[PDB]
């Protein structure tokens, strides 16, 4: 297959997005491009998730039939994990840098924080794969009845059990529960973006929650890919590679063509990736304008 990067490595990565084969870049987000903010990603063990609600199995907080019936559980955690301010982290900014230059195809993130939305990112530019809290849903199949945010933290730090003002019927957070279907239009979109994706630049994921992580295989065996993250993701695995064989990482065998990978925090992989870029200066600018702003409303 074509080798459209020089060298993997960051600098081979630069050069590629600056030459005119780059012109569309998917990016793909989880928990590690919010911890700088604060958001500590509730699947991380030293900020892991009660006993006094009697969850069946842990993992029952999180699933649609035990949410319907017993959703206080759920919402004394939705209190308990609320964050203290939403600032957008320089990854985040990055992506906005990415829209602002006519290269962002789309963002795919995992995360439910809404930071990609207070960043500047658009419905449009955005998948959220695992859905968000930045509306909530009456679940009531006749009614609907959509809430916003502003609505539905009142009701989580007030503890009162949100209900829908037309129907009385519970409000749900739009994040996908365990039980739920992902969104079709992570499924829609995914069918047509992976057809015109130039760059992978895949931040602050594991790539251990399925189907999400399998997006790197839908990639054209062409398309660069780039990992940001603290740890080496996306490898096939030793045991499970032998069930299901085919899209895998590559980053360190001689047969290594096209996926590089630069471990450290999100913050500073995409702060070294636009300083390559000439990108420094106006991101600096960009984060300290926003960050103001924030600080002055919070
Ligand atoms: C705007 C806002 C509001 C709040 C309250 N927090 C934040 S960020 C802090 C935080 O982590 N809050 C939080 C609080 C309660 C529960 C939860 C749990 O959130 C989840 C999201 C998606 C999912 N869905 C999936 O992974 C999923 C499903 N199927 N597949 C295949 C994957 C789950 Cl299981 C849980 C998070 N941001
Ligand atoms: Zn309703």
């Amino acid at each position: 297959s074509e080798r459209l990067l020089d060298e993997l490595t960051l600098e081979g990565v630069a050069r590629y997005m600056q030459s005119e084969r780059c012109r569309r870049v998917i990016c793909l987000v989880g928990a590690g491009i919010s911890t700088s903010a604060g958001i500590p990603d509730f699947r991380s063990p030293s900020t892991g998730l009660l006993e006094k609600y009697h969850l069946p199995y842990p993992e029952a907080i999180f699933e649609i039939s035990y949410f319907k019936k017993h959703p206080e559980p759920f919402f004394a955690l939705a209190k308990e994990l609320y964050p203290g301010q939403f600032k957008p982290t320089i990854c985040h900014y990055f992506m906005r840098l990415l829209k602002d230059k006519g290269l962002l195809l789309r963002c795919y993130t995992q995360n439910i924080d809404t930071l990609e939305r207070i960043a500047g990112l658009e419905q449009e530019d955005l998948v959220e794969a695992h859905g968000t809290f930045y509306t909530s849903h009456c679940v009531s199949a006749s009614c609907r009845h959509e809430y916003p945010l502003s609505w539905m933290k009142e009701k989580i730090f007030s503890e009162v059990t949100p209900k829908c003002e037309d129907c009385q019927s519970l409000v749900k957070p739009d994040i996908v529960f365990f039980g739920e279907s992902l969104p079709a239009r992570f499924f829609s979109c995914m069918q047509s973006d992976f057809l015109k994706v130039d760059l992978l630049l895949v931040m602050g994921t594991s790539l251990q929650v399925q189907p999400f992580a399998s997006l790197i295989s839908k990639a054209p065996l062409s398309t660069p890919r780039l990992l940001i993250n603290k740890e080496k993701a996306g490898q096939s695995d030793p045991f499970l590679g032998m069930i299901m064989g085919g899209g895998g990482m590559d980053f360190d065998s001689k047969k290594a063509y096209r996926d590089v990978a630069w471990l450290g925090e999100c913050d500073q992989g995409c702060l070294a990736l636009a300083e390559l870029l000439g990108w420094k200066k106006e991101l600096e600018d960009l984060v300290r304008r926003e960050h103001a702003s924030i600080d002055a409303q919070s």
